[PDB]
Formats: structure tokens, sequence, C-alpha cells
């Protein structure tokens, strides 16, 4: 109730300002505790920058160095079963994909980009920046 101008209900209508509980909707849903997206899939981090050069070593020890990995595999073609288009990385804990999308996800080094993506589902919340108005660039 905006304002009760004594005359009507609500002739106009808005939607864009809303103070009470605001976030729309919950986080990840409500479902029963646990029925199958368990959050503990959060050290699954999926790696992707070369195609046929995507080596699990590699990104072995350049992953498991900011989280030890506990089961790291490479997600080859299914077309020629041959070792390609990305890999991935399984942390020991969750608590190290943190600091591994943190600091290891896009990781533009000098000469290569550490693309890494959860495999889990949910936590959508975000939408990388989206566009943004103005901010600098005058001089």
């Amino acid at each position: 109730m905006s304002q009760i101008p004594l005359v009507s209900q609500y002739d106009p209508y808005g939607q864009t300002a809303q103070l009470q509980q605001l976030q729309q909707q919950q986080q990840q849903h409500i479902p029963p505790t646990q029925m199958n997206p368990e959050p503990d899939v959060l050290r699954n981090l999926m790696v992707n920058y070369i195609p046929t050069t995507v080596d699990e070593v590699q990104l072995r020890q350049l992953f498991e160095r900011y989280g030890p990995i506990e089961s790291v595999k490479i997600v080859c073609d299914r077309e020629t079963r041959q070792s390609r288009g990305y890999g991935f990385v399984k942390f020991q804990s969750g608590s190290s994909a943190q600091q591994a999308i943190a600091g290891l996800n896009g990781f533009n080094i000098l000469n290569k980009r550490l693309k890494v993506a959860l495999a889990a589902s949910g936590h959508q919340r975000p939408g990388i920046a989206g566009a943004v108005g103005d901010g600098n660039g005058y001089l």
C-alpha cells in the first residue's frame, strides 16, 4: 500500500520498486533438501582452452596447484573418440572450486587462457556484468 488516495484502489500499475523481501525467487529453488543437484558438486571444474592440445597434465599442475584434484579427466570427442574438446578437473573439496573459479577461471596467462566452468547445474543468479552504463574513458 504505497498510499491510499481515499478514492480508488490502484488505477496505475507500476512494477519496479519493491521494498519488503526483495530477491526474486529463492536460490536454486527449494528442493527436498537433496533430490539430485547437490551443492557438494562445486569442486567439479570444467577446463577448456585448446582442442587437440588439451592435456590433463598441463591442467593437472596448473589447476591442482590452486586446488589439488581428486579426479581429473578430459572431455574427449565422441565423434572420433580422440582427445579433444576440453578437459575436466574435480578438486578434492568444493571449497577448492571457489579458489579455482576465483583465480583460475579465464586465467588469462601470457600465452594461455585457463577457462574453467563448474559442471554442477545451478547458481545462475549473476549474469557476468550484463552491459554497463558509462564508467570512464574521457581523456
